[PDB]
């Protein structure tokens, strides 16, 4: 429940202990051979032909067993498939194996990078040296042919080539041991380069990721200078707005995401967007899982698709495969694409000719099949959401804001546009007694003791207010960016005087006590009480009951400011977080929500709460101050 959507369906395409593969004997005779388990799915489109790539783990599902690379391919979008063994293992031993295919499509060619092992019984990261290993590159060519109106295809697979001679003996003076591809679909960059994210094991047994790329269609390969932190594995890469985005598996902690604007030379952790959003299980202390990570264009908008199990059962069970869609600002949970509480695993997603598919593992008793899934209901919802995103951004960007003294007398006589770049969430008119709906359909705020008003809520009662969850999102922390930077905006009225001080808007911190990163309170003397981290919150300024004010909280570079009516309150611009440890914001609070502790009852009305993943600039703050009556969804 939350599960493969109505409209969608699947088949067991690579059927454990059932589907055969054309195993080639040493003498060249072909034998249709049953396969215990099919693992490590990738599905891609090569010039109209679906190509599904998988480990055929012939005898057992163990990693260090007899494995070859299987392919199934279809010219009729999966009505029918032909089956190959694309890549043979060395046949050196009973555990000879080509493993963990990583695939790039360029034109009618598939570039497949696999690890190849002869006799080791333990895993690649654990080997004493690289002697049992070769990284093999194989090129497949897809040829389509039509005759009597019947399209068919063949795929020819080149002889494997070892890239072992190209593997540096060290990086930063520490010796390398082995590398393999990051698993799954990799890319051709807009400059034509073949870009593989790779996993490197050093002679110390540590692992990290790097980009290995080719400028000449695989004739030569270069390892770019940058790398992940140690502990990152199975990286997936896409290209977004001129950067590589490298999304890493991280066993036992949250997933690190890096960006590189220079073909891997320099990596910067994506603290302001996607890093640490996703994780391996609710508690983050479990073995992680491979994920697909693909850029697609849906309804005219470029988005990234990401698949990962929730792994509520933990370990390698990997139940509850989800698909997320993000425009690098908003992050939408498309839903669970596996069925019920079944164990899934590694996955792949493909958008081809305006249809969405997945190829993913299902696991019963550690026997694995690959299901081929028609994500029909999922695509419908995705298109709806992208339309919402487009419609709202367009709407906001089209508002004619008031001219200001240095407006360049422009078109329509408007001031600067309402900012939409980095606009992550927006709470406005749509709400009920318990939910304040994110206009962008990703993260609702939870509400208590509220009454609806145009564009927001009026709070009256114990814990009257809204909680916009940050760390409180739980496993997938879509607002993790806020720990690095944010702007939070709202229009407010104070409806009744507080007894002493009462909360209005801010960012709470995880931990005991009642700590806030940045926020605003108000008091019985009709002063504001901005809260700048742990600093004693000194009253300042003046407000009137019933009057609408504009509130902006900005935090970036560990500095916090609080603006009322487009002007900073005393005490703004200083450091609100100390250390080089990111804050852990629990939630944004709007009004005085609480479920425990003091029975706060902030009698305020808040409308049009906007959240950005960056610090708005002075022009943008002014624009919002001047356009408060223009942005609401009522
Ligand atoms: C995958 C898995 O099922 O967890 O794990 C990797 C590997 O064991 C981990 O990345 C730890 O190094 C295997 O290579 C992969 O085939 C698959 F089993």
């Amino acid at each position: 429940m939350a599960s493969l959507a109505p409209g969608s369906s699947r088949v067991e395409l690579f059927k454990r202990k059932n589907s055969t593969v054309p195993f080639e004997e040493s003498n060249g005779t072909i034998r249709e051979r049953v396969v215990h388990s099919f693992r490590i799915p990738t599905i891609v489109n090569v010039d109209g032909v679906m190509v599904a790539i998988a480990d055929a783990r012939y005898e057992t599902s163990f990693d260090n067993s007899f494995i070859e690379t299987a392919v199934k391919y279809s010219v009729d979008d999966g009505a029918t498939w032909n089956t190959q063994i694309a890549i043979k293992n060395s046949r050196a031993s009973s555990v000879s194996r080509v493993m963990d295919a990583t695939v790039i499509v360029k034109g009618n060619k598939l570039y497949i990078l696999v690890g190849s092992f002869n006799k080791t019984r333990n895993s690649w990261t654990q080997h004493r040296d690289g002697s049992d290993w070769e990284p093999l590159l194989v090129v497949g060519e897809v040829t389509k042919s039509a005759a009597n109106g019947k399209t068919t295809a063949t795929i020819s697979w080149g002889k494997p080539v070892s890239l072992k001679p190209l593997f540096p003996a060290e990086f930063d003076g520490i010796l390398t041991k082995e590398f393999i591809g990051g698993v799954g679909a990799a890319i051709v960059a807009s400059n034509g380069n073949l870009v593989y994210p790779v996993q490197i094991a050093d002679m110390g047994g540590r692992v990290f990721t790097k980009i290995m790329y080719s400028e000449d269609d695989g004739n030569t390969w270069k390892f770019a200078e940058g790398r992940s932190k140690f502990g990152c594995s199975e990286p997936a890469v896409l290209e977004w707005e001129g950067k590589l985005i490298i999304n890493n598996r991280v066993d036992g902690n949250r997933r690190l995401v890096y960006e590189s604007s220079d073909m891997g030379k320099t990596w910067v952790e994506a603290l302001g967007t996607l890093s640490h959003v996703w994780t391996n299980s609710p508690t983050s202390n479990q073995q992680d899982c491979q994920s697909s990570f693909v850029a697609v264009t849906i309804e005219g908008k470029r988005v990234m698709l990401f698949t990962h199990p929730l792994n509520l059962k933990g370990r390698w069970m990997r139940d509850r495969l989800h698909l997320w869609m993000t425009d690098n600002q908003r992050i939408f949970d498309v839903g669970q694409i596996s069925i019920g509480d079944e164990n899934s695993g590694y996955s792949s997603v493909l958008y081809k000719d305006d249809k969405l598919y997945s190829l993913h593992e299902i696991n019963t008793n550690d026997v694995y099949s690959l299901v081929f899934v028609r994500l029909i209901g999922e695509l419908q919802l995705m298109k709806s959401v992208v339309r919402t995103w487009k419609e709202e951004d367009n709407h906001l960007a089209s508002i004619c804001t008031p001219v200001v003294p240095a407006t360049p007398p422009s078109k329509g006589g408007c001031g600067a546009a309402v900012p939409t770049a980095g606009l992550v969430g927006f709470l406005s008119h749509s709400a009920n007694g318990s939910v304040w709906e994110d206009v962008y359909r990703c993260v609702d705020a939870n509400v208590a003791n509220a009454e609806r008003v145009p564009n927001g809520l009026k709070f009256n009662g114990v814990g009257g207010g809204a909680v916009w969850p940050v760390a409180r999102q739980g496993q997938t922390r879509r607002y993790q960016f806020a720990n690095y930077r944010f702007t939070l905006v709202a229009t407010v009225t104070i409806d009744e005087l507080p007894k002493g001080t009462s909360p209005l808007l801010g960012a709470g911190l995880e931990g005991p006590g009642d700590a806030k990163l940045l926020g605003l309170s108000y008091d019985k003397n009709r002063q504001w009480r901005p809260l700048y981290g742990a600093a004693p919150a000194s009253p300042t300024g003046s407000w009137e009951l019933h009057k609408k004010y504009h509130v902006v909280l900005t935090m970036a570079d560990r500095q916090g400011s609080v603006y009322v009516d487009g002007q900073p309150l005393a005490g703004s611009g200083n450091t609100v977080v100390r250390g080089a440890t990111l804050p852990d914001i629990s939630h944004f609070y709007i009004g005085g929500p609480r479920s425990k502790g003091a029975p706060t009852d902030s009698r305020v009305t808040v409308t049009n709460v906007v959240l950005y993943n960056r610090r708005l600039n002075s022009s943008e703050i002014r624009t919002l101050f001047l356009s408060q009556d223009m942005i609401g969804t009522d």
